[PDB]
């Protein structure tokens, strides 16, 4: 472990994000930002509202720089509109650096903050070319390597508690790191497997084969990648496409058949309980998701428990039963490898590379019996025909 000032620098939980302290400003002004994979746009509540406890006032930063330009951004339910600017920006359990960079001051919005939540801005992370307005409005991270030595890699650990955490236990606990320049050994067991960044927008990956308790889906491949694939800390679950997510729902039912559950359960609507220590993991199957590998003609494989895939939620009447929904759904947009996989992976967004490492995360949640897996290397033949165009 040579990032010891970086560890266990993010707090937060899958279903209301995973965020990083920064300061903005002249004086540093604190907020919580929510770290997300899946966007490219760096931007903070900047005028009162009723889930933000506190917020950026431009007109206290003496170093705050005017681009006279409007922003809006439209996210899967959520969206916001802003004032474009710059200023310094620096990450306190960072790299000893001070960036300028582009912010876009969050005027009005809709279904964005999350009540309890403790962030009050987002971390786009992905690339300019899904920016809004345009890719002319260099990314956060972007800005950060040209300005610096800092090396263009970030890696990322987010740590599931496996049980419910109300806001005050966030506040408290420990929900992960962040690693801006490099890889941290301590944060994960085995070996890191490097699959290529398809192209350079969203963190765009080809899974090439899905098992379920190693039965093969048998889904042509492009199905899995239509019309995309991506790793995205800022979506809570995995989601597949329509076909992928039916095929998917069928196998892990008829794996699951000693217990039925309701149909709202299946569509991720409804919480299943089970009295204190007691639900049946064993029941239920580990998912496979086969990822290209570096080499020609090479896979490797990424292995989840339903310790991932089934997420923690509080009783309604709040009791001593252990309680879960269903975190795998439907996408018309395509594959989403959202908090709920990440959690169980030290995952490495080696940007210089063009390329993702998985390994197993030393704070996956599992039980005696199984363990989240990073496997190969496995022959699979005609892997580019995967990719969707
Ligand atoms: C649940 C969701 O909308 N997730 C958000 C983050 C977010 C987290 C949050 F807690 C509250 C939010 F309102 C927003 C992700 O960015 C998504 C947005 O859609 C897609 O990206 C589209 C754009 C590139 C932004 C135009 C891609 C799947 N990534």
């Amino acid at each position: 472990g040579s990032f010891v000032e970086m560890v266990d620098n993010l707090r937060g939980k899958s279903g209301q994000g995973y965020y990083v302290e920064m300061t903005v400003g002249s004086p540093p002004q604190t907020l919580n930002i929510l770290v997300d994979t899946g966007s490219s746009n760096f931007a903070v509540g900047a005028a009162p509202h009723p889930f933000l406890h506190r917020y950026y006032q431009r007109q206290l930063s003496s170093t705050y720089r005017d681009l006279r330009k409007g922003v809006y951004v439209p996210y899967t339910q959520g969206k916001w509109e802003g004032e474009l600017g710059t200023d310094l920006v620096s990450i306190p359990h960072g790299p000893n650096v001070t960036v300028r960079a582009n912010i876009a001051a969050i005027t009005e919005s809709d279904k964005f903050f999350i009540n309890g939540s403790n962030w009050e801005g987002i971390l786009g992370l992905a690339y300019a070319e899904i920016a809004r307005p345009d890719d002319s409005l260099e990314p956060f991270f972007d800005s950060l390597v040209k300005q610096t030595h800092v090396p263009n890699l970030f890696s990322l650990q987010l740590c599931g508690a496996g049980f419910p955490l109300n806001q005050s236990e966030v506040l408290a606990s420990v929900g992960g790191s962040m690693i801006i320049g490099g890889i941290d050994h301590s944060l994960y067991t085995g070996s890191l497997w490097y699959t290529p960044i398809r192209r350079e927008w969203y963190y765009e990956v080809i899974i090439v084969r899905v098992e379920i308790n190693g039965q093969d889906l048998k889904m042509d491949c492009k199905e899995y990648n239509y019309d995309k694939s991506i790793v995205d800390s800022g979506t809570t679950n995995l989601r597949l496409p329509k076909k992928v997510f039916e095929a998917a729902v069928k196998s892990i039912k008829a794996a699951s058949s000693t217990e039925k559950f309701p149909d709202g359960f299946w569509l991720g609507e409804q919480l299943v309980c089970w009295q204190a220590g007691t639900t049946p993991w064993n029941i239920f199957p580990v998912i496979s998701l086969y990822l290209m590998g570096e080499v020609t003609n090479q896979s490797f494989r990424i292995t989840i428990l339903p310790q991932q895939y089934l997420r923690p939620v509080e009783d309604v009447a709040t009791s001593q039963d252990d309680c879960y929904k269903f975190a795998i759904s439907q996408s018309s947009t395509g594959t989403v490898m959202g908090a709920v996989i990440m959690e169980g992976f030290y995952v490495v967004f080696d940007r210089a590379r063009k390329r993702i490492g998985f390994a197993v995360s030393a704070c996956h949640v599992h039980d005696e019996f199984r363990t989240a897996a990073v496997e190969g290397p496995f022959v699979t033949l005609d892997m580019e025909d995967c990719g969707y165009n």
